[PDB]
């Protein structure tokens, strides 16, 4: 009958080690023949967590633990191991073994969105901001686990780096320098966002940074553009009002962004003036709301859109009924 070298074994086991992890070694002394002790878990209901080797008697991982997963409180398992002489010899040594699951950090940050897009000035001065990330942690909050940081990540794309930066705690991405850089470029800028658990995990996002001159993104005159009524009868050609913009340097370009899926009214996408294009009719349709935007040749000539509160407007088209001579009165009910 072996006797153990500790009646009870107590061991702190991180949660999320893989199965095959050994975290315990046993051992009996069979006091007559010095040797061939062997090991068996004898309750049988943990088999479910561990397996213990008969013959060197390492206790490992069949599964990784969950701390999350056990009751409050609970996150302990305890059980009893025995020992056998060579023979079997009936009954054996016997032991208590209690498995204690640290907590770990599980989660890593995760950002509100894959890609941020935001705009700087070609010559921005140190500290423009420009957007902010975000990132949520999944970790019970309020500890270090769940605490988010942020910063910028150099391997895929350094330049960048060197000209952003992204404030540690707010998430705020800014200017790391006075700038100098081409209007039209567009910067993809890496950031990463971090905790604070044993280990640290962290994921990463990407901001896509469009330089350009906010003053060379084009003014409309009005938000609203409300044009007189157009006849009923308006044939193809017929003005129906004009919009415009001013931008520093630039030729502007105008256009219907949304509205006109019937094609009823088109624009001259240089002078800004809208006319009819197909027929009208008051009573298949009375009035309209263009979208319109102005954009600047160097914008369009790149391919590229920039909508901004400034450069769109709603232009308001009304029909004016030609058919409609009510009589002097009505029998009516
Ligand atoms: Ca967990
Ligand atoms: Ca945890
Ligand atoms: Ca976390
Ligand atoms: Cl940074």
């Amino acid at each position: 009958s072996p006797v153990f070298t500790n009646s009870t074994y107590t061991v702190l086991v991180e949660e999320n080690l893989p199965a095959g992890t050994t975290i315990l070694q046993i051992e009996a002394k069979d006091v007559d023949l010095g040797a061939n002790v062997s090991y068996r878990i004898r309750s049988p209901e943990v088999k479910h967590f561990f397996a213990l080797h008969p013959f060197t008697g390492e206790l490992s991982l069949l599964r990784s633990l969950d701390y999350e997963a056990f009751p409050d409180q609970e996150a302990s398992i305890t059980f009893l191991v025995e020992a056998f002489d060579i023979y079997g010899t009936m009954p054996p040594g016997i032991a208590t073994v209690t498995v204690i699951v640290k907590d770990m950090n599980d989660y890593p940050p995760v950002f509100s969105k894959r890609i941020y897009k935001g705009m700087v000035a070609p010559d921005a001065v140190k500290g423009t901001p420009i957007t902010t990330v975000y990132a949520e942690d999944a970790d019970p909050p309020g500890l270090p686990a769940s605490r988010v940081r942020y910063r910028v990540d150099d391997v895929q794309f350094p330049y960048p780096a060197s000209i952003f930066e992204v404030e540690e705690d707010s998430g705020r991405v800014i200017t790391r320098v006075n700038l100098n850089e081409e209007p039209t470029t567009i910067f993809k800028l890496v950031v990463v966002a971090f905790d604070d658990g044993e280990p640290v995990m962290s994921s990463s996002a990407t901001v896509k940074i469009l330089v350009l001159h906010p003053g060379e993104i084009p003014r409309f005159t009005q938000e609203e553009y409300r044009p007189p009524p157009v006849s009923e009868l308006a044939t193809k050609g017929t003005m129906v009002g004009v919009i415009s913009a001013a931008a520093i340097n630039q030729s502007i370009v105008y256009s219907i962004v949304s509205g006109n899926e019937e094609d009823t009214f088109g624009i001259n996408n240089i002078t800004g003036v809208i006319y009819v294009n197909g027929p009208l009719d008051y009573e298949t349709r009375t009035s309209y709301v263009l979208r319109v935007q102005a954009d600047s040749l160097e914008v369009v000539l790149a391919n590229l859109r920039v909508p901004s509160k400034s450069n769109t407007a709603k232009v308001y088209i009304e029909i004016q009924d030609e058919n409609n001579h009510p009589p002097v009165f009505l029998e009516h009910h």
